[PDB]
């Protein structure tokens, strides 16, 4: 086993607000300890299917959303209690401590949203 | 125009061993700094076509390999000289200095490779 890679992806954290645990591709615990941490996953089977309620985390976080075709997907997210819309390619800011939530209003095949979150804690 | 969000993407900065711009979706000087940068796009135009020679950054970095089918992507790392192979989803350690780069041999539409940048500096 090659200790430069993890091929055992996505990382299933219980995450409040969620319904099912998160998808995790990287964690604070990798190779010997990152201070990122990254989640998401493929919205062509969550069109109108919200992953969360609003929820916090105790670090900045940014959202990243993207698509084969440019504008492939729209998402709609919840900062504040305002929505903001999102056309890909887009990021959003998250500061910590902020209620948010995103809901996928159209997407394709290989649309993705990943939340990043800057630091270690959730 | 919302300060929270950035639809201008992907920002194209040159980089070195590139033949055209990396295509950067966050950079550091976003929402007031950011301690991260992050690089990547989507495979399928890319499979036996390396978007760069090997080189080199003077922070740690990740590699993120996802599809929407899992093992939908398999590319090639080459790292200190040597090939390591990543099927989808995966992610690699690449240490700050380290000669790298990628090699996709196989995607399918919606297959993504990311650069991840830990720290503010190419």
């Amino acid at each position: 086993a090659d200790p430069e890679i993890v091929e055992g992806l996505p990382i299933p954290l219980a995450v409040a607000g969620h319904h099912q645990p998160a998808p995790f591709y990287l964690t604070a615990d990798m190779f010997g300890g990152l201070p990122v941490q990254l989640a998401g996953g493929e919205l062509s089977t969550l069109v109108g299917k919200p992953v969360a309620a609003p929820h916090t985390h105790p670090v900045d976080e940014l959202y990243l959303l993207v698509s084969p075709n440019k504008g492939g997907a729209r998402i709609e997210v919840q900062l504040d209690g305002r929505r903001h819309e999102l056309l890909s390619p887009a990021v959003m800011r998250i500061p910590a401590g902020s209620e948010h939530c995103f809901l996928t209003l159209e997407a394709e095949v290989g649309s993705y949203c990943f939340g990043i979150l800057l630091g270690d804690r959730l």
